[PDB]
RNA sequence: ACUGAAACUGUAGUAGAACCAAUCGGGGUCGUCAAUA
């Protein structure tokens, strides 16, 4: 039940029983008032292209290649030892790598060197 | 070459009216640490 004070002074207006507008007309015209002040601000030819809309919707959706999601380490395992940190000294005598933006969807290799 | 006497500083009057103990905060989560040989 959403109302713009215009609405909320009619409610008020009575204490008879009033219509309640159809915010459902409204709620794609509020989406596309918030989407094209994103657009403009933030330009782009596109909303959907804006960085942070685009790896906010890629952390809302997940990562699209199967690649499994897990702290980084040297093996397709969880050993139970739980060496995670040596991914990262491998990687750091390694390829160095950074990790990848949201939006690009680029998976880890398990042996960063 | 005579102390004046007698007379409640009392009577009426609500320390009260107004004022939100309240604003913000996912019980959450990854790679570091040590320095030589």
């Amino acid at each position: 039940d959403l109302r713009n004070g215009a609405g909320w002074r009619d409610y008020y207006g009575s204490l008879l029983e009033t219509s309640q507008p159809d915010f459902t007309t409204l709620i794609s015209q509020w989406i596309n008032a918030f989407q094209t002040a994103v657009k403009e601000e933030y330009g782009s030819s596109s909303f959907d292209q804006v960085t942070f809309i685009k790896a906010s919707g890629q952390s809302l959706q997940g990562f699209h290649d199967n690649a499994s999601i897990h702290y980084p380490r040297s093996t397709p395992e969880p050993k139970p030892d739980g060496e995670a940190f040596k991914w990262f000294v491998a990687n750091e005598k390694g390829r160095r790598l950074a990790l990848p933006a949201l939006e690009k969807s680029q998976s880890f290799p398990i042996k960063p060197s």
